[PDB]
This record gives C-alpha cells, sequence and structure tokens, in this order.
C-alpha cells in the first residue's frame, strides 16, 4: 500500500498533526492568474492525473509533484513538499516542485486559505503559503 497516514508527531509539544481531517475529497484547486488551475491532493493523490501524483497543474498534465509523505514539522510551520514532478527545460535537473509552507491561522479551520508566495520559473519551485489551523499545535 502507499502510506497515507498524514500525521506526524512533533517532539516539541507532543502533538500529532492529523491532516486526515482535511483530505483530498476533491482536491484543492486554486487558480493561477498566469496559467490555470493547480489541483493538489493533500493526504491523497489525484488519480485524475495518475495515481501517486499529488500536485497536478492544468496544462495538458503538468505534474508539479508526486505525493509523498514528506511531512515535516519545522518550528511552527508544517512542511509538505511535492517532489518528483516533470523536468524543466531551464536546467533539466530542476523539476516542478511544490512546497507548501503551512503557517497557522485559527480562523481557517475546515477552510484553510492558500497564498501564492512566488513561482520560480527557473527552478520550477512553487512556493505556496497555506494558512491553516492544522499548521501549528492548536490547543483545541
Amino acid at each position: 500500500m502507499v502510506q497515507d497516514n498524514c500525521q506526524v508527531t512533533n517532539p516539541a509539544t507532543g502533538y500529532v498533526f492529523d491532516l486526515n481531517s482535511l483530505k483530498r475529497e476533491s482536491g484543492y484547486t486554486i487558480s493561477d492568474i498566469r496559467k490555470g488551475s493547480i489541483r493538489l491532493g493533500v493526504c491523497g493523490e489525484v488519480k485524475d492525473c495518475g495515481p501517486g501524483i499529488g500536485a497536478c497543474f492544468e496544462g495538458t498534465g503538468i505534474k508539479a509533484g508526486k505525493w509523498n509523505q514528506k511531512l515535516s514539522y519545522v518550528d511552527q510551520v508544517l512542511q509538505l513538499v511535492y517532489e518528483d514532478g516533470d523536468p524543466c527545460p531551464a536546467n533539466l535537473h530542476l523539476k516542478y516542485k511544490s512546497v507548501i509552507s503551512f503557517v497557522c491561522k485559527s480562523d481557517a479551520g475546515p477552510t484553510s486559505q492558500p497564498l501564492l508566495l512566488s513561482v520560480d520559473e527557473h527552478t520550477c519551485t512553487l512556493f505556496f503559503s497555506w494558512h491553516t489551523s492544522l499548521a501549528c499545535e492548536q490547543e483545541v
């Protein structure tokens, strides 16, 4: 099976971040003003663009990252990075990578709000901020 535990326990507070409470039911698909939609399968890959692929971009089938359990807890910031996307013509070695930096925001709850920080056209690294309550150890 492909592991979808979507949870990591942090050593700081001893909290488990269960991202299963969100899940790709449909997949969050935000619109990029330049190109098109990007559909991300948090805690569950999108079969639509091929099972295993988590971040899929609306452009024929640009894969911006395979869903993999890179669930890392940085100090007050949940890190989920989609690696192994498609290779970019720029440097070739550089592939479409999606790094979602989850920063906490309590008024989010079931509806966490995304924010585009920067799209790097060289390194194909998509820097997204995700304002979610699940990003930090909420006391409730």
